[PDB]
């Protein structure tokens, strides 16, 4: 039971021990897509690619590859799409396979510039009159609107297929403060953010896979997704018990390699999975305590 359990390997200080455990038995897929030499220019990481059983593939006959993973999660009914911030070379991949995989939200856990450095394109509109075409793709993206908080910014976005002139409205879902290689300011921080993309109904089943990136698409990403199955998991059952949170990272793991960089982001996903139970086991008031908490405005 992951409270006693998160008991006993805090008062061991077993945290590196037990994430490092994870990592041995994690599994080892062949990426023999993502390192051929016609590739090299989409991974934005040497180390960080998709394994080829679960990669996205565009739909063209000239190049289907993307750095993006299908987390399929079967026992918890949800699936979640997995990828590195698009390069400069790779928005409008981004966007394809936003369209193609029938995505409703786009979650971005991290900045355009950490440390001094570029970790992912500017692949979305800041300002509503300067729309983005791609004209690789033929899709067009229009800012619609922005809610801008402390820690985190939700737009509207409208996508459009420029071949058939549809359109959709995509969401996007911007963490601004969770550094890489760290953790979110509190599990209180980090819920009221999930909570809001929930509410949103991007991560229900009538939607494609929500797209969840961060700059590698692994490590604050797979912190992400671990919560929110966990949770969801739980609430299936009504039973937070029936939880063991290392089992489902590794199955997680079975779909995209390195899913949560540090044993502080798993214990991290352990604090987040733990206060979540209290919503989950019917108390709905706290999901205002967070948002205050979290002092979003
Ligand atoms: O670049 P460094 O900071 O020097 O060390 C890293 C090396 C590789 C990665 C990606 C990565 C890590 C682990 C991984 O899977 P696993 O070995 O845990 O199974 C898959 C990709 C991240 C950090
Ligand atoms: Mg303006």
């Amino acid at each position: 039971e992951m409270e006693k359990e998160f008991e006993q390997i805090d008062k061991s200080g077993s945290w590196a021990a037990i994430y490092q455990d994870i990592r041995h038995e994690a599994s080892d897929f062949p990426c023999r897509v993502a390192k051929l030499p016609k590739n090299k220019n989409r991974n934005r990481y040497r180390d960080v690619s998709p394994f080829d059983h679960s990669r996205i593939k565009l739909h063209q006959e000239d190049n289907d590859y993307i750095n993006a993973s299908l987390i399929k999660m079967e026992e918890a009914q949800r699936s979640y799409i997995l990828t590195q911030g698009p390069l400069p070379n790779t928005c409008g991949h981004f966007w394809e396979m936003v369209w193609e995989q029938k995505s409703r939200g786009v979650v971005m856990l991290n900045r355009v510039m950490e440390k001094g450095s570029l970790k992912c394109a500017q692949y979305w509109p800041q300002k509503e009159e300067k729309e983005m075409i791609f004209e690789d793709t033929n899709l067009k993206l229009t800012l619609i609107s922005e809610d801008i908080k402390s820690y985190y910014t939700v737009r509207q976005l409208e996508l459009e297929n420029l071949t058939t002139q549809e359109t959709r409205e995509i969401l996007h879902f911007h963490y601004t403060t969770w550094p890489d290689f760290g953790v979110p300011e509190s599990p209180a921080s980090f819920l009221n953010f999930l909570f809001k993309v929930r509410e949103s109904g991007s991560l229900s089943p009538e939607h494609g896979p929500v797209v969840v990136h961060s700059s590698a698409g692994i490590g604050r990403s797979g912190t992400f997704c671990l919560a929110d199955t966990c949770l969801l998991l739980m609430d299936k059952r009504k039973d937070p018990s029936s939880v063991d949170i290392k089992k489902v990272l590794l199955e997680m793991r079975k779909f995209r390699m390195g899913l949560i960089q540090t044993a502080d982001q798993l214990r991290f996903s352990y604090l987040a999975v733990i206060e979540g139970a209290k919503f989950i086991m019917g108390d709905s008031s706290v999901q205002d305590q967070w948002k205050e908490l979290s002092h979003e405005d």
